[PDB]
């Protein structure tokens, strides 16, 4: 009935906050919408990883582009696509914008750091990082949902980050992803600044310490991102698994970390193929 | 060495060779680490990860895009699963002479009806061949064909031993024996097809587990572990997000992550920060 | 503010009858829309032979897909997308139908041949409902279905006739007559199958040319001309490199030649240095 | 047999000069090889203006790969494909590199243009051509041609473009592009300088005037380039026959211009595949 873009606003308004969570594939996001998430995520370091290269923009706007249709196919759940730097130039963001769009993506984010490669966190002039939504701007619906990310805080320091933030707006970014606020007391001035919806990234194992949704929400966060969480868990689990398999020559001991086939088929709504492979039939 | 030939000599030089599913390049890197000598994408995984059931509605593209991106990502010999060869004889062709070119070591491809009462249904042993021969014609000598037989729960033991005979001299060079319940059907079955066997050891199944040791010593060349990995992902996954969900952080599912110094060890990580100096 | 299958519609409305022109690819979909076409098609021969396979249904979704999704990148023309006979069993047909909707593709065609094989050999019609069924349990209400069917030649009118008159009870939205032999057959034809009717006006065929004119006073609501630009870049393309191998250069090839300027226009070129001064 | 790297620097070495023709299909590749072609070419713009794009490097290596791989799945003609700037830093260069060679490709072009500019053409420093260079080499195979392309001849004149080259040759470069050289008389010094195989593009409506493939040859030129010459003849065609459609009402006017049915099977070897279907 609505748009990705109307869902992932919808959900933004109504939740308090609105835990995003991040899936690398589409089983996983299956798995999120199972246990009641209203929205998911699909992390730019986690379409490299996977891929077994290192987030450092070596990916391009089909390596995204393709994890990012497998999810919206398999569900309606507003998915939000880190878009990193825009991959190229002004007509490559639009590009992005485009084929996100097509891709029935609710939302992107795009940060302020530089792309290029022949010191490291390196941001752009805020001139360009408004050139850069201004591409993205020009040919985006209304519905879909631009999140201007700025690195700056680390950098910078609160208020320049602020500063930017409030430009990105003014530019046309319609949310704000404030990445890695030190201090939980920081956001209700930064939220109450930028005005737009505010995005956190509660990530592990980074320099920000890990706050509870509620809290975020009690500072004024509207959403909060868990990028990586799941996919960690897995390769730990995976490792395990093959580590089980080599020492032991066999894979009893995994047997109790495994999902039964019983909840797979659950999950894959598998009793609703074999209605329609017998009523033809 | 090429491909086909790196998995030949793993299957000859390990007793038996472990080939560990994985689901995308870095778990394939995991099994790298690990030790193992062989990987393999199972084409249930492909079909489930995509939100799909395991019913042949994949087709070569869903299969030949998650075989690249592994192949890109490691030069351990990966079988590929390609169902019955996505349609008729030219298909099959062409399904050869792309996982090839992907730098695929080996696949398999099954006896069962395409997209068929509920059951497992078989394709008359000619049209067997006739998919092998698809596939033979094609293939250059060093590339894997596994002829797989999912004859055993249906037609017994001697109509399935007699079928992979008939697959080894159409031009398979190895069989998949799909569920076999007895350890000590396979002296009997290997010794008659001559060529190197698989056995599938999934959990969940018709199948009880058996060791790599044990089946080897039946004289078994290759144990398969297709979903292995991915269901345990699949539950830590569903972990994770049960415990952000209910608790409104992560903390408690901290102690169950990879931590990021392992993932920066397993992505070879240091050799990208090495060019990051060397040109600035 | 509308969707491409409603912009199909209209123009199956609208025209009398609609033209829709094959191109292979986004270029070419460019080059009908700057003709002033209002619907293009992707031909499933096209899709097949461009990768230099033939047209016996050894594509799959992704090859068809990946190249409905370069076309409706660069036009919102309304493209009819071949399916063939839906690459596989009902599931794959869903999917089909679906990938097509999310592809911003307006209609797409789907026959009643059997997959499997000097003569056609049809599905029995139930089939082709099952077929049929599958696509639109899962379509959307402005999405285009056309079922088309091989039958004429076979089976002669009469059970053609038969079939399409199932395949729309079964849900098809228009039908396409494949291969009617005589001019004087679709009035019958389009009078007994209510819905819209597509004519295949492809050269070198079986059927002999009729005009636009002609075929929509027969009752014809849609004429295709699935190769005919196809047909002409293979001739110029081989033709050029006959001349850069003969003479050593490609100077008698000029003339035949689109220029850099031409090519500047189609593709809106001026728009993009506008946005190179604006930022 | 051999690998197309080989294969490519064998038909340069035999010709005098060899013609690389662009085609940007599989088809056009046929046709080529019909026509009796030793190398093909798949042109950057050619990939850009056939998705509706300018040739200003928005494309990335996945738009060019898949172009690739169609082609080379369907001729083992040794084929040279344009990757602009090698599509960001170097260890995208480095993918670029190697995706292509998975995608059995002969040979790549990469040129010392900046990437991003300003707000008429602006060159990279030497050293950070260098740079994108040593990337490329440092993860490609022996057999595999790297052609450097400098397009420094309209900015910076004859004897910075031979210095460039020369220093590219230094870096690893197996052969060199020379973009727009004015006058015939330029080659023959800029050869013996820069002792590798020169390619000269012959593009039409260019700054270059049209010089025969034996002038360039007699002027020590190893391949001439034909880049978009089909592509802009097939465009001018498709046009024509969606005039004539539109204006007529029937294709009649356009039949004489067409490809014969009896044509189009030949180049598929459609005889083949009838061969296989009565066999079955
Ligand atoms: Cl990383
Ligand atoms: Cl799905
Ligand atoms: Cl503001
Ligand atoms: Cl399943
Ligand atoms: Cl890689
Ligand atoms: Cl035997
Ligand atoms: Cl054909
Ligand atoms: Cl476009
Ligand atoms: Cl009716
Ligand atoms: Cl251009
Ligand atoms: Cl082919
Ligand atoms: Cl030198
Ligand atoms: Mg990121
Ligand atoms: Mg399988
Ligand atoms: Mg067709
Ligand atoms: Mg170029």
């Amino acid at each position: 009935s609505m748009s990705p873009g109307k869902l992932f606003r919808q959900a933004v308004a109504n939740e308090h906050p609105l835990q995003i969570v991040g899936a690398i594939n589409a089983y996983c996001a299956l798995l999120a919408e199972n246990v009641g998430f209203k929205a998911i995520y699909l992390s730019g370091g986690g379409v490299a990883n996977t891929l077994g290269l290192p987030d450092l923009g070596i990916t391009d706007l089909h390596d995204v582009l393709e994890d990012a249709r497998r999810i919206t196919a398999a569900t309606h759940l507003p998915l939000l696509v880190d878009i990193d730097t825009g991959f190229g130039g002004a007509f490559t963001i639009a590009r992005a914008i485009k084929e996100m769009e097509r891709a029935q993506v609710a939302a992107v984010h795009m940060e302020d750091q530089v792309a290029q490669k022949r010191p490291g966190k390196e941001l752009v002039n805020t001139n360009e990082m408004v050139d850069r939504i201004k591409a993205a701007v020009d040919v985006k619906s209304n519905d879909f949902v631009l999140i201007a990310r700025t690195d700056a805080y680390a950098v910078e320091g609160l208020k320049a980050t602020i500063d930017r933030a409030c430009t990105y707006v003014e530019a046309g970014a319609d949310m704000i992803f404030a990445e890695a606020l030190e201090n939980i007391n920081d956001y209700p001035t930064f939220c109450k600044a930028v005005k737009v919806p505010v995005l956190a990234n509660m990530t592990e194992f980074g320099k920000t310490p890990l706050y509870t949704a509620a809290q975020l929400a009690d500072h004024g966060v509207k959403m909060v991102l868990y990028p990586r969480s799941a996919d960690r868990a897995m390769s730990k689990a995976a490792l395990a698994v093959y580590e089980d398999i080599k020492k032991h020559g066999v894979q009893t001991a995994s047997l109790p970390f495994m999902q039964t086939r019983e909840a797979l088929y659950e999950v894959l709504n598998y009793h609703a193929y074999e209605d329609k492979l017998n009523q033809l039939f």
